[PDB]
């Protein structure tokens, strides 16, 4: 119904209590029989209210005074649950209109490095929970890996792009908040070889079937047959993709030998039985005279003729097989079987697919954990993937609305005792050049490929202990661009959101291979994966543009397209800030390292804090799951420093 379906939204069992929530509530609930059905209850209704209208601050009041019958008789429990969602970010999360305003005594001082998704989401929780919080950003602008490019009338969104299902995903929450347009995408998506063909629908299915038939045989290999680590080295998903094809590629070059094999052995038969008819013609041929020329003529030739008989009869049986067999000859030599598993232009055809998966998981399909690529499927949400029509910056933006976020300042050094910690960083585009920001916690937003950065860029005071860099190493930080092309006007098919490029080579398959438009203005957006990402992050705008313009008249008009009014050509390696799109389970990593992430560091009560999208282990590299881990340390921070929640 309504109240099991807030549940839902809230990536919670609705008739059954979290491992969490049964901590909390200690037995007080986990003890009698049906007294936890009205538990449960009490939270779903909540969860509704607040699901409801995500742009008021549900209060305990509100949600005192807004329940039925018996429930908000029992004050007291209403409360606890309350409290425990509050703190939790489960209500009251993101931009609401505040009931009852914050409290002028702030508690505690908390230093979050970064203001991405993760640290924006934190920031407000903390603040909102009544603490002093302030945001380092070293890089004039909020959003981190959310930027939207804006020139006068057109929007582009070289960061973040797409909104993953609203089944369970608190991104449904902020979006509404904001009033943040979202617009389905069109799944169709037709792929224009290297020449422009457009590449006729019965192979664009065969190989694409392929592609699903050969994906899902890698699922096999690893988990059916544990085959993960060959040569004490750890089965990357690419390298299995390459066994598997290997594989077919064998049993065409069988069948096809079993047949090449029967050709034979019945080439031989026809050749071994035109002998025996050849000699039988001469026993017929012998005898066939001294019959005419000795037709002596009594019981005599009254036998040549019995003899001749049985000659003459069984050169039948032969001439009848001969036949048979000589025309069974045909039924092979006129139906080979397939002489090859794909036609280069097959392979090709197959390439963008795999650049396709590339694309999604930003790197190359060799650098994948054969075993765990996937780990994190199992909790994906439901419905169709959205588009931003406005741009994803608003969130944000919104977000910013109301902490104070020390800009253009970067954080270089992070130092941490038993008692307080110092945070040391250098301003760069205003008059200054050194800082330091003395606090109780830090919250470090610090993406995976700046924490990855070998030199390193930033610096902690104990070092941080063996587990977590080494955690830190062995994950997977990917790449993937994109080439904005601001035009006079349309010039592609309206009614499709999306249409391919199949590349030239095995690499560089994910050069430009997937065009996308998604705006009002005359705008598409031209991606860049695998290999091909990284490389060609050194080459000009100009020329980079200049590739997509051959492709794009190379399927649309014949130079019946325009120059580009306005360009831009996103390089997140380079980004100093970023060094990359995201993260990705590399081979021999797995999603525990994503927990390790998580775990705060200890001095020799905890001090440093991390949140990101290479923190949450069911949510990695997106915006929703960096959004969670910004909540989830807000509320774990909170936790130490104020209290913790009874029943
Ligand atoms: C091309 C591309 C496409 C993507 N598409 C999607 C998509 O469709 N959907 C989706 O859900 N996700 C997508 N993502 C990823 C998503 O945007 C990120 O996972 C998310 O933004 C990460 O959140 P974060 O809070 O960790 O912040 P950032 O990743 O926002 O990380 C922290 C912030 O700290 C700043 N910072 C860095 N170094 C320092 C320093 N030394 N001192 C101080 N501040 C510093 C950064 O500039 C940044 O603002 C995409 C990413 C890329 C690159
Ligand atoms: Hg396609
Ligand atoms: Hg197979
Ligand atoms: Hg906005």
């Amino acid at each position: 119904s309504g109240v099991e379906g807030a549940a839902f939204q809230s990536r919670l069992p609705h008739d059954r209590m979290t491992s969490q929530e049964a901590a909390c509530f200690p037995d007080i609930i986990s003890g009698p029989q049906q007294t936890q059905k009205v538990f449960l209850f009490i939270r779903n209704r909540t969860l509704q209210l607040w699901l409801d209208n995500p742009k008021i601050q549900l209060t305990f009041e509100a949600t005192l005074q807004q329940l039925e019958a018996p429930y908000n008789s029992d004050t007291v429990l209403v409360h606890r649950v309350h409290s425990y969602l509050e703190r939790h970010g489960l209500i009251n999360f993101g931009i609401y209109k505040r009931i009852k305003p914050l409290p002028t005594k702030k508690t505690g001082k908390v230093i979050i490095i970064g203001s991405g998704v993760s640290g924006l989401a934190a920031a407000r929780q903390l603040q909102s929970f009544g603490m002093d919080v302030t945001l380092l950003e070293a890089r004039d602008r909020v959003g981190g890996r959310v930027a939207t490019f804006r020139k006068g009338n057109y929007v582009a969104d070289l960061g973040a792009m797409v909104v993953t299902g609203l089944g369970g995903n608190p991104m449904a929450v902020v979006s509404k908040q904001v009033n943040m347009e979202l617009a389905k995408i069109k799944q169709k998506c037709p792929l224009y070889e290297a020449n422009g063909q457009a590449v006729p629908k019965e192979k664009d299915e065969m190989v694409e079937q392929e592609f699903n038939r050969l994906l899902e045989a890698t699922s096999y290999l690893s988990h059916q047959l544990d085959f993960n680590v060959l040569n004490n080295k750890p089965v990357s998903l690419g390298q299995a993709l390459e066994v598997v094809i290997q594989l077919q590629e064998k049993h065409v070059k069988d069948e096809q030998i079993e047949h090449w094999k029967k050709i034979v052995k019945t080439q031989e038969e026809l050749k071994e039985l035109l002998n025996k008819m050849v000699n039988l013609k001469e026993k017929i041929k012998e005898l066939h005279q001294q019959y005419k020329e000795a037709s002596t003529a009594e019981f005599l030739v009254k036998s040549k003729h019995r003899d001749l008989t049985a000659l003459c009869k069984e050169y039948d049986e032969l001439a009848e097989t001969q036949g048979k067999l000589e025309e069974k000859l045909q039924e092979l030599e006129a139906n080979p079987p397939s002489d090859v598993y794909l036609s280069s232009r097959d392979r090709q055809i197959l390439d963008w697919h795999f650049a396709n998966l590339e694309f999604a998981n930003a790197t190359p399909l060799s650098t994948l954990s054969l075993k765990h690529w996937d780990q994190d499927d199992d909790f994906e949400f439901t419905g169709s993937h959205l588009t931003v029509r406005n741009g994803y910056s608003c969130v944000p933006v919104a977000l910013a609305e109301g902490l104070d976020i020390k800009l253009n300042t970067a954080v270089r050094q992070v130092r941490y005792t038993a008692s307080g910690c110092e945070v040391i960083a250098v301003n760069t585009r205003s008059t200054s050049q050194t800082f330091i920001y003395k606090c109780d916690a830090v919250l470090c937003t610090l993406p995976l490929g700046v924490l990855k950065q070998q030199p390193p860029a930033v610096q902690f005071v104990p070092p941080l202990p063996e587990w977590k860099t080494s955690a830190v190493q062995r994950m997977g930080f990917g790449n993937l661009n994109k080439v904005v092309l601001c035009f006079d006007r349309v010039f592609w098919d309206p009614s499709v959101n999306l249409f391919g490029h199949v590349g030239s080579t095995t690499a560089s398959r994910g050069e430009l291979f997937l065009f996308w438009n998604l705006y009002k203005a005359p705008i598409l957006l031209a991606l860049v994966a695998g290999e091909a990402a990284g490389i060609m992050e050194n080459i000009s705008d100009d020329v980079i543009v200049g590739r997509c313009l051959a492709i794009l008249k190379g399927i649309f008009g014949s130079s019946a397209v325009p120059q580009p009014k306005e360009t831009v050509v996103s390089r997140w390696r380079a980004d100093p800030w970023a060094r990359g799109s995201y993260s990705y389970v590399a081979a021999g990593s797995s999603g525990n390292d994503y927990d390790l992430m998580a775990q705060p560091i200890t001095p020799g009560i905890p001090r440093l804090f991390f949140a990101g999208e290479h923190t949450i282990r069911n949510y990695p590299a997106t915006v929703h799951g960096a959004l969670l881990s910004g909540l989830r340390e807000a509320g774990r921070i909170a936790d130490q420093f104020l209290g913790a929640m009874y029943t």
